[PDB]
């Protein structure tokens, strides 16, 4: 499929788009981004993602190089050009210098558009296995471009779907996901002091509120997994994806659970509410 | 001289060099690098730096896109072109994909050459102030491109020379430096399990051995700074730089100390031994 990069006023073929090696995104990993998905070629949680992008940029001392309205206009135009369900990634770079004011004031920006790659249907029927590691994301409210740990953590993950950040036995989040445990019919998920404030997470808490499902905002523990009924990971692209194994531990009876399948169905039935 | 970037077979002006936005260095912070300085237009600790670059690349699941001999040849050719004292940074990128083998096997590489920017002479006479933060580099043996913390740590550093990583009151290293405390005429410095295995650090331990100066390889503590005589930070470019203040704490008498000045003099008198 055709893939785009919006950069410097133009929607380029993604393979043509290039960034100056002066940019501190390249030299020193100074960059923040979001991942935005579409349903019916409309962006899911567009405003919440763009507010989170500005939040990341501000927390990283980056001055936004475009307004949120302009980032929204570009995203909409690139989706129109794609003419398919799209995964969209707006990037904000450090640019060429850190000023005497302790800000990155010449930030660059670009927006990647790719045909969306949903997890295979079989993964929703089977559920996935997570690989726990003794590590976590620093400043986890900020979605920087530093995802090195998500790949080096796979060195000994032996083909697990995703890495799970379990610093000192406390489950925080996936490398690309919010993590939820189900224990005695209630949700357990790490607080926003430890894990990224997921857009999908924020919708799942709202669905829990609507369904009178109790939510405990505390880290699930690896040692609680034998008492767990179910588990799932959330994000843009993957939606709610059942977790049936973590390390050598089977979750409940090792197939996707009733409350997971329920929350996924309600999510998909309700999803247009959060489209823009 | 014009600052250069060796990329794709050519020495470009640094500001003209560009990298495809497909590269996972940009998208996901997948990259490792080294910083190499010159004395008499010869690269200092060239082989130790290139072995540390390979070590970073291997620890990050990156297959090296060039041999160490070829990285050496480029470094030497660019220094010859510069015809001045140079700070050199070979970068190894993740490239466009993480393979089914859990390796980045289409890595890109580039080499930046800049006219060297030594600390002002006044900083060696005065000494510098460090700003301690409650944070640390993950996988600190690996020198990845993720230096975001080195900038976000400056948010409330109020103009300190550098950030000092002091997780839970244990001093590990600077954002760009190895850290040394002097107490009762012995050196204290964090072990290589905690801090980057600095080239400058490795020379200073050797100078300590030659001078019969005892070295304790443990993290100095913020709480022991009142009992400290001296402190200094080491690296490529800065050499040995006296530290006379850490947060609100003056180090000894608040001027560069006798053993710091001695180690810096011996380092500069001996430096040709480590040039290549
Ligand atoms: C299946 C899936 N789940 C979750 C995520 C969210 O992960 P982050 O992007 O926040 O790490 C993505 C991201 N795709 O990103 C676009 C496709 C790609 O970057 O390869 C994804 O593809
Ligand atoms: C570290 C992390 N935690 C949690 C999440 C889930 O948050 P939402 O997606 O629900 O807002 C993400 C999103 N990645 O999205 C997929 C990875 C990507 O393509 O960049 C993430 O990167
Ligand atoms: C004064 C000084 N000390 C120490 C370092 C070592 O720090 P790292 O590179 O390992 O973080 C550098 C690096 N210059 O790098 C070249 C100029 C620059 O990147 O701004 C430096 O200029
Ligand atoms: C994080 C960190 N620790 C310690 C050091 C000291 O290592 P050596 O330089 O002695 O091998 C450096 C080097 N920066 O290199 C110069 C500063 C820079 O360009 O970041 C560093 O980046």
């Amino acid at each position: 499929h055709m893939n785009l990069c919006y950069i410097d006023g133009k929607f380029l073929p993604l393979e043509e788009a290039k960034l100056p090696v002066t940019d501190l995104i390249i030299q020193r990993g100074v960059g923040v981004f979001e991942t935005i998905s579409t349903h019916s070629r409309r962006p899911l949680m567009l405003t919440p993602h763009l507010k989170r992008l500005e939040g990341s940029a501000t927390a990283s001392s980056i001055v936004m190089p475009a307004t949120l309205d302009e980032m929204a206009r570009i995203i909409r135009e690139g989706i129109k050009k794609m003419g398919c369900e799209t995964m969209v990634r707006p990037y904000i770079t450090g640019g060429d210098s850190f000023g005497k004011d302790h800000l990155f004031s010449s930030s660059r920006y670009f927006v990647i558009f790719e045909e969306i790659r949903k997890p295979d249907p079989i993964l929703y029927e089977k559920g996935v296995a997570l690989h726990p590691i003794n590590a976590e994301r620093y400043l986890p409210s900020t979605k920087s471009i530093n995802y090195m740990l998500s790949f080096t953590g796979q060195r000994d993950s032996k083909g697990a779907y995703e890495i799970l950040y379990c610093p000192e036995g406390e489950i925080v989040e996936g490398s690309h996901s919010t993590f939820f445990l189900i224990k005695n019919g209630h949700l357990i998920t790490a607080p926003t002091s430890r894990a990224l404030s997921g857009t999908t997470r924020q919708i799942v808490l709202e669905l829990a509120r609507r369904g009178n499902i109790q939510v405990e905002e505390r880290c699930p523990l690896l040692t609680e997994l034998p008492e767990a009924e179910e588990a799932f990971i959330t994000g843009t692209v993957k939606e709610l994806l059942p977790v049936v194994r973590i390390g050598d531990q089977i979750i409940g009876n090792g197939v996707p659970g009733k409350l997971t399948k329920h929350l996924h169905q309600v999510y998909l039935s309700s999803i247009v509410e959060w489209l823009e």
